[PDB]
């Protein structure tokens, strides 16, 4: 077999990628969201109640269809970072990058020694297919692609440092973290936040690299994709689902 | 502590019950469902797939909330019945039920022994909650509430039987079992079927019991709640979610 | 490997053998239970959320200490049995026999072809240790053990024909089914139900049959045992938790 | 999105299509074996701890690869195959298959109404991508596979008229039940049961239908292939991880 | 929706709750405490096989209940606390605090930028009900309770200096690490520990914060409510099935 | 009770001990694994898909047989430590250790204090049987086993120091990475490699340490042994299970 291509990661420099993010924490829901043809699926393991098994079963899910799979880890943990790597996640989501230094050790964390600290575990590992990918080992980091969040002040502090990682292939802005560091927590939508959401997309494509951010507001989604936004996840399943039931029942109350 | 009042079974007789239909088959995913309002979800056990201990996880969810669970086995079988009573489903949803006889084995399978033939397990049982409900087996029956399936034409054929049976507390329709045994699988809409299923609620109403559907079109749905059909289904969770994402992308394609 | 002797079936011959009851559906709870030093664990799949494979898990957990165990299934259903005979219950309990028909057809189902009925799937079988244990088709059924549950009135009313089919091992007497079906529901402890409990036992022991019974009465548990009943089950896990905690509780309100 | 096809059932008629049997009852496990190249995996509901939730898991990990998926359920359970069905399993085989009356009810039970009993769930079913595949109810009917079991006395008593049965795609031999129901337990073989095992896969091809076997025997398994055979399974994945494992131990002792 | 008032940090001001400790590690066993009466359940993320799912379906069970859930994470670390809070566990219980610098560290973790470090998703957190409570990301942090354990030499070596920390609810006092910690291993009952357990009690109460401790010793936990410790935990899950079984096994040996 | 004796642990100065890598990350699987007869099976938290609930679901497995189970967690973590003890781990195997520090800690992380920082929670521990081993925090610490990787260069760089700490049982060397990390990813067979390797194992032994090491290489694993390597892993349960089921499938193609 060859290594699965990282379409998702070769499309950051070609097009602009619609996303939904997942967070039922089910293979099952996983599934269903993969059946509609988002350009990626954000599986998170943040603000979701995913672990290393629960987001495999996802991955497994997911693998039959064409959307991209991109997992965020509760925090930039490098062996939980190895973990999710070995499960086959080609790509990682880092939340609250706040220094070159973090990046780089990101980068690493990513990356099979000698260049990187990724644990070698092929003969375990999904992503090698238990080594039935028999080149694994020499062609896995091509395909790995790595994004960091900016999302609190000290990230912003750091925001031109962070943009000169070699190895950073995308850089996400979280509006909600972002907007409760500016003290405007619930109320990301402020011009006072807004502008800055902007001039960092600004920053981040004017230094070559991908810019992401996740809005569910229709009108903000759109402006993000016309400034030239590489990756915009524009909504949540847990979000979905919940509005769509309340919206049916209030026609019948 | 005292018996679980089943409101569901007494609001059968005082207002009209809007549902949604629960296949998701995760704790997780009921429990959203639960936070919406409606009067009733349905733990579907026939279409989604759902064991004894994924539908017990989705009880103790909603438990928390105020919508009734009423729970589909995959058929009338008594042993499965049994398993579902005692953990705690008060309100059962029969499946593709074709005679008076098998209504009344129904009626029977959901009644402690000596009137019936449901398994005796007190001890063991959430329903009882493991005896702290002193009194369960003298209360119990008195909150089980029986419903059942007519959505075949041997159900047609037999439906004024069934009508007669005491303990029976509602019929529900299935317009998609209905149809394709009618010979309109996939087009419940068609004036063929719609007049026989009209006629069916008038006849169930007619002999004092309460009337059910499951209809995802809000017109039909209406038109249902318009002729007093007391408990009316009016969405599928699965089905909101695929839509809900779908509607989505297509404003970004 | 040689095949795991059914120590159980044995002491049925030898002495009496003290239960307890395994309804908290879980592997930890199973192994707590076996810690302690019970003859016998009864798993139970009728009226605890138990399936297959949560039964599977709990068998795995015990198999480490000395306490035999025992396995209800739901029904007396001759694919079930196949299935829990495969992950290696080497004793079924099944709940309301009533006939010498049925009865045969239970020591059919636990009996490999030609003789018997049990489904053959040994390269699969947790039972065979996956034909780790080389000779099992030829040993397997010597340390199978079949107990039949005489708990309604047409189970009296077929005893004496129940207890001359040869290879029911043991009979066991349902107090809370028995005392139901006789219209003393909740009251088992009533002259009129003790006294056939009695009779019944007596007759078991006369036929050269084991007789069993479960009671969390201490008195009627000893009364039992002083008439020399050989399988005596004491108490219920989900009981001993939930009484253990109020018990507590009433210390402090 | 266009319903899956069913090449396996394709193929019956255009090659001979290799298997191995999936029971480690694991997501993860069925995902390693799908990568070997396999023509068919069985899925087995019947000899492995499996129920409809961890089939589901086995289905949604192999469908990402071209190894074409069949269920074995416990028995001809008319609900249960409803389950199988929904959750998207497009190839049955059905054990114990006894008479011409038993196969047409399994032709029935895979196939909607009105010329069948399949119960309609489509807005609920993965089978149908949850609507997805917008057609299905139009086109489910033509990618189903029916396969059933010849392997006790009876079975063989009947295959002439088994084989009559139109909608009956492939018979399947299985040599463990039916060298026990000779009186051959453990020993298939012998040539008494090896000549009969021939003669029927030549009365099966005779009739039109394809035939089929599980031998972990490589020679049984050629000879089986070059009498025609078409749908040939040549291991077990538990036997195969038992043996590979012993074999390494026994070069270090 | 309204937030969930956290009646636990409420009545730390105004009585004394008395405590079950929860290690079952199970939704089923969950609900079966949360159906005695006690005043609060710890769910035991630290010394009982748990993570953030079977946590969060224990929460779920309880949630039906009065029974207020703390939760005791395995360590004082930030993203797990984050994961804890977005599934909706209002009370926490931090194992080994040390410091002033690690309590205010601890606060934060709690409580929502700009003020402190808790991560922002309430879209998909069970906490704010998948924000079905409109305005959670306004009212969350005013029912979040912060409870430390003082259970090392170093944690007495700075107890006035963490009771000093505001946002410190209460402090809870680990007789099983702290008794190790001071060399009488097992032994917490020998009166050098006991002298040190009151000091301690006394001085938390008079910084005007909420003691608490666990005992399974009656005397002992009647002793520190009698000093007017706030919160009493009076026993553990695993030990009264495990003592409550070899009680009734002991009556018949 | 008495405490499990670590048989692993004594065997260390006694015997050489041929080991299985457990990475199914499965009950049922370890469970196969542990019929085989291998003196050790390492189920790995590092490198396959495994929690703290999965962990203890193959410690109970494989509990009913001789095979000493080793434990390796993800990285040298002190609270996961803690975590895996307290479910009854009784050897660890720390992954990437480079320093006699960290080697100091690891030993500390296994000891309860005051000698060691292991968190003291007997009740609710599988390791203690929750008390029902009644000595256990006496008895606990001298049937701990503490193994450490080296298989960096820094580990090579502190290979002396490491072997100087009281409380290192063994040193495993890690071929996978450390091959990756000399510059030989994919290539531990290059004798740069192996000189290095070879080296390592006469220092751990002439410093009095027990010598570890994985190869699935039959060859090399038996060099190992001839050196006197005390504890050799000689396969992995993934890669023995895609072998055999490829090696099968190339004899039919
Ligand atoms: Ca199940
Ligand atoms: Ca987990
Ligand atoms: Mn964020
Ligand atoms: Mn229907
Ligand atoms: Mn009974
Ligand atoms: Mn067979
Ligand atoms: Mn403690
Ligand atoms: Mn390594």
């Amino acid at each position: 077999m060859v290594n699965t291509v990282n379409y998702f990661k070769q499309k950051l420099k070609t097009e602009q990628q619609i996303g939904m993010w997942v967070g039922l924490a089910d293979g099952y829901c996983a599934e269903i969201a993969a059946n509609v043809g988002y350009d990626w699926l954000l599986i998170d393991g943040e603000h979701a109640p995913n672990d290393v098994r629960s987001i495999l079963a996802q991955l497994q899910s997911i693998a039959a269809y064409p959307s991209q799979a991109v997992v965020r880890p509760v925090s930039g943990d490098v062996p939980l970072i190895k973990q999710l790597l070995d499960i086959g996640a080609q790509t990682l989501l880092i939340p609250m990058v706040e220094s070159a230094e973090q990046a780089e050790l990101m980068v690493k964390a990513t990356r099979y020694p000698p260049e990187g600290i990724r644990g070698v575990g092929a003969a375990l590992a999904r992503a090698s297919r238990w080594n039935n990918i028999s080149d694994y080992l020499q062609t896995a980091d091509e395909q790995i692609c790595l994004l960091v969040q900016v999302e609190s002040k000290k990230g912003l502090d750091n925001l031109d440092e962070i943009l000169n990682v070699d190895g950073v292939d995308g850089i996400f802005i979280g509006p909600a973290d972002l907007s409760a560091a500016l003290g405007y927590r619930g109320n990301p939508g402020h011009e006072f936040v807004q502008n800055i959401i902007v001039q960092t997309i600004q920053k981040i494509r004017a230094a070559g690299k991908a810019a992401g951010i996740l809005s569910a507001d229709e009108k903000l989604a759109k402006q993000y994709l016309e400034l030239g936004t590489e990756f915009v996840a524009v909504g949540v399943d847990t979000s979905l689902l919940m509005k769509s039931m309340k919206q049916l029942l209030s026609k019948f109350k």
